[PDB]
């Protein structure tokens, strides 16, 4: 049978440890995968930690994958309705929903079925087929997984990143009511979740957008990725911030903001650059946190104003952030700050968590 | 002609019957015979000092229903039809300027910052006077937008539904999906949310739960259509979220509409909404102190739509009126007190105290 | 035990009564008891052998409502609520992928290439055959969607909403804005047409117009919330326009539903439709000679909406549930004739010359 | 005293227009009058010209589509972003004014619809004084009422008024479409400016493909040139090649959205098969009344779950997201201008377009 390795999670702040595992048969219908890349992601840390209370132990982390098809037991069709085949290079949504409840069959709300299944999330590695998640040579996934065929000109590290951070951000977009001609944009993070989301609203017709965050060296990619301004708030004073965004808007504000910045305070500041009647995509904020003082009258209803919070994506979401994300391999690539084999999981994880890091891909050897 | 008003000429100090002498009115105005005037509850607010936009002297009554007197040139209503002497006409309140942002590009009207609102931001110093509904006449300018409605509409609760019934409406139009098969939570039980209740049952809601306070406004509430009622003082917070899970199967409320004047009220609602719900908030009308909002649990992981709403436009005028002309006999019920147009003061009293519900003020 | 079912062997052959000996059922699936199952106009294209998709032998019957027997393993409803003997459902029809474009990208699901639907494309020859509501059980899939209902609902109603009453709901659903203050034309009196009119009712419409050719169905649809019916052979087209005209000031229809499943009607619907207005067509059910369409004046310089409506999903069957409940003494005067199953020619024979408006069938 | 104006007015259909000159003094209150630097001559000019369009008074000066400057405002005039406008300052505007009272202008809020719509160069005729109510003037006299936008001498003028009709009639189109064009096909039927226009707004809304259907290969080159990924000459193809081609790009579905942009009543015979299950189909380039067509009901509509949107003009809304777009694609789309001449060569213009020699002639002048 096939040997395939893993990094694995066996108790929280505790290395991930290699361990091997033979994969004689897999179960009816499942594609057996060699992954090629496997992104390293923010929330990966805070699991590694035992801080989200979604994860067994042991795992397989890793919820952002590309890669090979090796074996079907069966068939099985991507979303387009190809059938796959050993060699095909494939994507696929990390999230597996029920197909019957009232979020997926009524409301159409998929991303909020309760009983979602995660890859190197909330699936183990126990019991077999064990390869559950990304940080591995190889992983099985189940026939119900939604899969999308992609060819040698795309970019599979990119698709990896674009899979979590990408789809998020198109989701916060794709709850705007209307097209984005003529539209001020304002993204409060320039993490890979702000950074996606400067693309995706040039990609969708953006007239001006703007970064505020903290970072040089992110600010100065956000530009070069298609951000008109960018705002350092270590430079700057939250006046100077609003004077710059009422000067581009005419006075009105912003008429899209997205939260990509992980903290709740972030709406503090971004409630007041939001035009009456805008539009506030909130999907950052990761865990609880404090309570914010939220003005209601102000920044709700004097306003007219919407406050959408985001949770994660659906596959809708990840067919269209494919699409945007394929027109802009170059741009994107440069989000990629380091590239380590399976083996240093650890490292990876650690330069994430510092910071060091913008994104780390991991590649098995 | 010989008109008078109950004039608002000192903060704090009584409402003053003044006559006006009306010779000719201007180009393209409208001058109307007030025939129902309501008294609503931000005439108190304004009666106090409390609204920044109110200058002095000013006729308050922003809630009007009444004759058409004469027309200087012509004026159609939004149907179309010309109007003249002996028409019975309703109007919205406020004009906007028709050439900014917020009017010509994103069609959001009711964001006009050049808003022009009478009996609340048109004094009554300059001539022709008579801007607002407290008054025996009201001279509407050209650019009012006016209904035309019959011998069959009742006039006393039409005048009423222009304020607290289209901003309730506003709060509904703003929901994505129809309401077939959803539930509505509706915290509050004054004009606003009884007027909630009418259009969420009108617009096809499957269950809708108002949580109050007071009795005999959920009792009110009932008898217009409500499925079930809470009494917030006599139930705990565990109760009503038991209560309105049971009725989701365990999800929570699709629509929830804040009427309660307290931006308090999100922390239960907020706890009451389903995951992918949406909460139009549209009671609380002046600064308050900030709440302790819970960004991950009440935003992000729910995934919600907290909605603001501010006032209402022409469309939510006439769709307002088209829902009230169906349900006039559930409607009449909010109005507690008729008084005439002298007993003013009076008027603001009984609503101040929450002895009224609301009070509607007729000349002579 | 020992099912008994009425069978489509071939077209135009008189449906046959069989028993079948059911065994044990597929892991997961559910073995229901039949209440009432409904017969549509469509079960005689099908008889006929008109619908391609249909294949032989077939126990027909799509429309059902039944008391749960068994689930051989767990089934939850779309509430998540777990089935038992002796619980009252109702389901959809239809099955689809949930692995397409359209079940997973677009979230069109009524559109699944892949649909599956019982009565219709499911034949019965290969075990466990009971895939139609013409008979005295039927094994329904763990895919399928169920919902539970009481005592308290009126399962020959719900059984008839399950189609005809989804379609009309998924034409309305379609529509992107309020129907407050709205007209609403119907076209056609059948039961497409005769939910039509309840829905419109139940969304908040200002008026319902039904026009048709049936003087007892259009008097079905006075006695159910129509505002006005006009009858084809009473009044001429004409005539028609300017009552329409004269209710829309002029304007014409804001939203009309073809439900004749006759092309032809877009050609006077057209010309009702207001400028900006909204068309869903719905009836027509087979392929037809093309009509003249007039591009310029019906679309562009009208700015109109033109939209098809093919069957319904998931979420148009429990909001149809959920109007449906509100409204079961008006639904169930569409209920002309009650058969037992064995009846079931004389029942599509009813069908087909229109002697009924609609027919259930029960078991025994 | 006054200011010296000239322009060339239709007196009489199909009779050359004429060259006449005008003092203007008094301008109605809260006017603004506007120095012509770009007058756009559409191919609807020629049909008026003719006789053919109903709305048209006699005389006319003809032209719905400017860009110019600012000379005198008598009063105070505010742009749509409420900045102050100033003699010399650089301005494109939005040629319908609408009433503002109706059912349309203020409850259903498509004003687009309005049945008051008053349209410089098209229903506004030039006998009353001050007489200048269209483009093909050196000056035009702008109502209060009217929408406008300052620009910039960065702007390209030329391109501002070409855009101005067909550019915001084809963003109306795509404006109706109620989902983003992420992962979309889009077809384009037509390669005239309002097809052309299509291909820069549905790649600046980030649609996936971009396909046009026409017969002329100038300009399906131009398409590609401007952005499209495939072109299909209808007269070089049969109906069957072109639906193959769109089936394998959308892996057997059809296009999820269709752009009308022929003027051809029948062009919907062939759009409706290409359109996928779901799909939508904007109609706007049909501008007058025709044959009927045989339209299959069930098989287009019914079956298919198809929305077909018929698009009237444009508003104020469609008016400044137009300039957003076009603003963003000047170098592109400045390549649809074939032809410039001065304002005196109006004849030759309308003769040009009429040939279809040019596919664009901006007039200027002096
Ligand atoms: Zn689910
Ligand atoms: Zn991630
Ligand atoms: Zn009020
Ligand atoms: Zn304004
Ligand atoms: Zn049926
Ligand atoms: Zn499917
Ligand atoms: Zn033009
Ligand atoms: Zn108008």
């Amino acid at each position: 049978g096939l040997k395939a390795h893993a990094m694995v999670l066996e108790k929280f702040n505790q290395p991930l440890v290699y361990k091997e595992f033979e994969i004689s048969d897999i179960p009816r219908g499942s594609i057996l995968v060699e992954i090629l890349s496997a992104g390293v992601c923010g929330s990966d840390v805070h699991m590694f930690r035992g801080e989200d209370p979604r994860v067994p132990l042991p795992i397989i982390l890793g919820h952002e994958g590309a890669g090979r098809v090796v074996e079907v037991n069966g068939e099985k069709r991507d979303l387009n309705g190809e059938l796959l085949k050993p060699g095909d290079l494939i994507v696929w949504n990390r999230g597996i929903t029920c197909g019957e409840c009232y979020w997926c069959k009524v409301s159409k709300e998929p991303y909020l079925c309760p009983n979602r299944k995660v890859y190197g999330i909330n699936r183990g590695c126990s019991e077999y087929p064990h390869l559950r998640g990304c940080y591995s040579s190889h992983i099985v996934l189940d026939p119900e997984t939604d899969v999308l065929k992609v060819s040698e000109k795309d970019d599979l590290d990119v698709l990896a990143m674009a899979m979590c951070s990408g789809a998020t951000a198109y989701h916060a977009f794709d709850e705007y009511p209307e097209s984005f001609a003529g539209k001020t944009v304002v993204i409060q993070g320039a993490g890979p979740l702000g950074l996606f989301g400067v693309v995706i609203a040039r990609s969708l017709g953006a007239e001006n957008v703007i970064v505020i965050a903290g970072s040089p060296n992110r600010l100065k990619l956000a530009e070069e990725i298609g951000a008109d301004l960018t705002l350092n708030r270590r430079e700057t004073s939250v006046e100077e911030r609003r004077k710059a965004i009422m000067d581009i808007t005419h006075g009105r504000g912003a008429d899209f903001i997205l939260e990509a910045t992980g903290d709740s305070r972030a709406l503090l500041e971004g409630s007041e650059l939001l035009r009456r009647g805008g539009f506030y995509s909130v999907a950052g904020v990761a865990v609880p946190q404090d309570p914010v003082p939220f003005k209601v009258y102000e920044w709700l209803v004097l306003k007219n104003a919407t406050f959408k919070g985001i949770w994660v994506s659906d596959t809708s979401h990840f067919v269209k952030t494919v699409s945007i994300t394929s027109r802009n391999y170059q741009l994107l690539s440069k989000l990629i700050t380091h590239r380590l084999p399976l083996k240093e999981a650890n490292k990876a994880l650690e330069l994430m968590e510092s910071r060091e890091a913008l994104k780390v891909i991991l590649y098995p050897e």
